[PDB]
């Protein structure tokens, strides 16, 4: 039998990262990658778990995703290393029947664990099952060098900042037509930022960090990576033009609702109205 | 027998869609390529044929492409991936006897259909024959970057970027001279954007959708994707002067009248006149 | 029995190598890297040892570094070539029991000799031991793009340099605590050099050379390109911003105490109350 | 202020429990009703809100369900006098934040509560938003007369039940081409009942409890009581039929096919095997 890294979604995972290697949005080792599988997806591989699952609480109690499993990257490796060793890189996880913590199954080897940002990572998935009925699966986070650049220049809030981005591209809109929040400074890594960032979730799939990176999610990796890949891609058109002397035509506040009601899209109320 | 994912036209567009991603010019899935082919180039792969053809109606008659194959690029698919599964993501088409519909033949697994701007083919395909008596046989359409934000800062005239795309490079002029056109911004995916495009084909090779891309046009694959880069050269070299503070000596009307009958070419006589 | 070149050490340096040279840092031969090793990590693969190694005396005494071998690259050997040719691209040295010569063990043939820089990365392997206790094994120089464009425009002190390093990203406060120190122009080649290089290595991890390149140092080879590659993504998001027309709002001075607290990082003074 | 007695949602919970009074399907207190409201349809009614909101602790968590209002009908009410007084027969309830609780804002005078087979109402409005995509917001429960009767002379299976009442008349196959679900014999009001209840409401939008009655699901309470009154007629003639002597000539397994083709709906696999 094929060992668990011939499965469909160890093969998916090495494509993220190898992409975003070649893009230049993980130095050292920046970013971090989770997905939600399901148990009859791994049901097959059961002879490469672990006989020692071991068990690490949960920083809050998350009962909506009890009996839930993922597959994670750890931390303090480099996303460049993940096609290289896959076993010492990534591993799978199982929420238990309570929602106070998880069992290692595989991977993660050599005493490794999962991403310091789990806290971030977990609360973002349970308020999009919410807003999605059960639909977005992945979350992504990565330092977009052309959006950490914006926020140094561009006043800090979720209107304007919203309004710019529509103006980049035609398909900027479409794509994320809820916008994006745009959080004050804070401290990473702690549980104060996590539940700033879960709280913009109920309303946007694109998150922003001022000076540090940026969030996102999706139904699946390759719908995922697009959001932000096409995301980017404005603010690449943005700063290349700033630089120029500014702005000097763009598209009207009526074009974008004539875009809008022939895709079937409702724009934000307090973006559309700057 | 040979496989058709061996075929001549077949690698063409492995190439052809390979090169444009590593450009990063097709971000999720912007872009799209139609290349027109003979019925002796299908002959030699009637095992792969689907054997029940599903029948889509064209929206307008096209008899002047009336018996003539082309091979299309899926809709909503991702040219990361078509070197991947050409045939998931590639598929062929023929035009039925009365030039009212399409037939699928090969490829376009899944319920794919092909690409949405499909109408916009149709109709600069059959006025492009007309204008160059049948050399024409590749249509590409692509998200370059640099080209983009041009549109942004510089007057959105024909024959004005046109007379500045002709300074940036000494082989622009050759390469293209009867110039590149122009619309007003317009919402894709309808009838009334083919109409446009196709309308300005009748005097240019290559048309520019302002803040959404650009549409080329030419005899075969190779010059096709050199057609457009030629310009995506001179808008690299446009960029870095303008962030300098503007541009001091170019190339002089002097010297460019002399330029194209050197190699006997006829120039656009509106941007001369600039 | 298996080849050296099969080895850890070897295939290690290859990417080093390979990953900088598509950076577009290290074109031509320009750059400079070793890594020390140990007796036991090349203890089984005396079969590639020369029969005859070639002697070569120190500049200057190395009490130090007495019987001790080394990895280094060739002089006048492009990075791009390595991986074609593991031989006759690098090289393992062993310093003599007394610090005045070493002898060539493998590789380096055709009578190759080490880089021309060499005083300067035995004087820092030196000083670096002192400092970090012998946990630092790797000395790095390579033209970084957007760190040389730097010190044209910012003014060569240490605590205006290091302080717009920590506010083009929030993570360089924690990578290189101990900011970056600035050298005055020199003759590259000389032995001057070398002994203010390895001056400011005592309270730095990164030293700059103006118009020329800059240093690191790092616990293994992988450390060692993050390090580089954290503090060039830094230079390259000022470089936008500050081209872009100026920088509005920034990390306050009481955030980045906060921030260095969270982390235990002891920030410079003389450029932190700056 | 217009009551709230008044509003577009208390109307037509009065004319469901009416027009099944008048069917006779609901002697004594037989039977319940559920509805669910967004948070602006209660918003204007905030006045005649009770002050000391009861609070219910639920048996199991229902996390899906946070902070969601729903309307109910009373535990031992008649649904003959729901037209005489809403406001003691009816209520307003809303789950908390965190999903083990809910309380109570209007209606249910005199110490009243909702009824003893919410769990089961519950648990089947968290599954169909999963299976629907967040468009069946009604769920229903009544004694059939006649569905009841066909309980004791036919086999209690899933597969040969469904193909009876599809053989009753053409509409039938469009309305429920996924079919009835039939359970084993259970004690009523049982946590047990509420969970195999919901495990085959993942299947098909009709329930059926042998010798007991029915459930359905549905959009709006007009499409959730045609669900019913649908399988019932199909029901009548069945009987009608079957006490003449039994059939004679019934639908053919191959017009199922023809009709369901017609109208782009895919029936049962096993069903329309037999
Ligand atoms: O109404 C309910 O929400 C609840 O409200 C009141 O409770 C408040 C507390 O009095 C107050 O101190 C504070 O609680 C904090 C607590 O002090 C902290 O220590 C921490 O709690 C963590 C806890 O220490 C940790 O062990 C774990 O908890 C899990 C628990 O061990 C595990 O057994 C299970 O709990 C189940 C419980 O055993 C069941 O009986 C039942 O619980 C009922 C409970 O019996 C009811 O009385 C009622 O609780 C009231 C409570 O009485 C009020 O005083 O309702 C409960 C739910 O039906 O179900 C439980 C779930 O299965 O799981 C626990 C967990 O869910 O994993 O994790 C704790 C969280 O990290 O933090 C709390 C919160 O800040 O605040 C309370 C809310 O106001
Ligand atoms: C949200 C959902 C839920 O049930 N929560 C919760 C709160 C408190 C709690 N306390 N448990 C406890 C307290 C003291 C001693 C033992 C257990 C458990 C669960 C939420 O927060
Ligand atoms: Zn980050
Ligand atoms: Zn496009
Ligand atoms: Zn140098």
């Amino acid at each position: 039998m094929q060992n668990i890294t011939q499965s469909w979604f160890v093969q998916g995972m090495i494509k993220a990262t190898t992409d975003a290697w070649l893009k230049g949005w993980d130095e050292r080792n920046g970013g971090n990658l989770t997905l939600r599988l399901d148990d009859a997806d791994i049901a097959p591989y059961h002879d490469n778990f672990h006989q020692q699952p071991r068990y690490i609480p949960l920083s809050q109690p998350m009962p909506l995703l009890a009996n839930t499993p993922f597959i994670v990257t750890g931390s303090g490796k480099f996303f460049r290393n993940v096609q290289l060793d896959p076993a010492a890189n990534l591993g799978i996880v199982k929420v238990d029947s309570c929602g106070a913590g998880y069992h290692i199954l595989w991977g993660l080897t050599n005493e490794a664990v999962p991403t310091s940002e789990l806290p971030a990572h977990f609360l973002s998935h349970s308020e999009r099952i919410k807003a999605t009925n059960g639909k977005d699966r992945v979350i992504m986070h990565c330092h977009a060098t052309n959006l950490i650049a914006l926020t140094y220049v561009l006043e800090n809030d979720t209107a304007v900042f919203t309004r710019q981005l529509w103006e980049g591209s035609t398909e900027c809109l479409v794509v994320f037509p809820d916008g994006v929040g745009i959080l004050p400074w804070m401290v990473p890594g702690t549980d104060a930022i996590g539940q700033a960032t879960a709280q913009e979730m109920q309303k946007h799939s694109l998150v922003l960090w001022p000076f540090h990176g940026v969030f996102g999610s999706g139904p699946t990796l390759d719908e995922t990576f697009g959001l932000i890949d096409t995301a980017e891609k404005s603010a690449q058109v943005l700063v290349k033009v700033y630089s120029m002397g500014g702005m000097k035509q763009t598209i009207s506040r009526e074009e974008l609702i004539a875009l809008g009601k022939r895709f079937g899209v409702t724009p934000l109320a307090s973006a559309l109205a700057l």
